[PDB]
């Protein structure tokens, strides 16, 4: 249902995606800025556990493409980005400290949409 602020919001979002990849927050989002490689990080079992792999070049693609219609479907996949870390790894590992510091970076400018 194409409403008339969807592209007012979807500029909101793609201002987060940008933040995201900025040097404010390198130390903790570099690993989500492409594909896990899995088979050269000898995680052989990452594609049997997580069916929808996602990841912050991938989102950036469907933005610049026009995929995403609406705020909510970048949200959805912002966020499964994340779950993907906290489904496969131990929630001690450094890599969903990392997660947790970004995905709150994400959700506090998120609630900021304009609307
Ligand atoms: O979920 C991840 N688990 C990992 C486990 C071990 C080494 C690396 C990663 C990793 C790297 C980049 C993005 C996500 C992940």
């Amino acid at each position: 249902a194409a409403h008339g602020s969807n592209p007012e919001q979807l500029k909101h979002c793609n201002g987060i995606l940008k933040e995201l990849l900025s040097k404010k927050h390198a130390a903790y989002a570099w690993p989500f800025y492409k594909p896990v490689d899995a088979s050269a990080l000898g995680l052989h079992d990452y594609h049997d556990i997580i069916k929808h792999p996602m990841d912050l070049s991938t989102v950036k693609r469907k933005m610049e493409n026009r995929d995403y219609r609406d705020a909510q479907e970048f949200a959805a996949d912002v966020r499964l980005m994340f779950s993907n870390c906290y489904k496969y790894n131990p929630p001690d590992h450094d890599v969903v400290a990392m997660a947790r510091k970004l995905q709150d970076v994400f959700e506090f400018r998120y609630a900021k949409m304009p609307d």
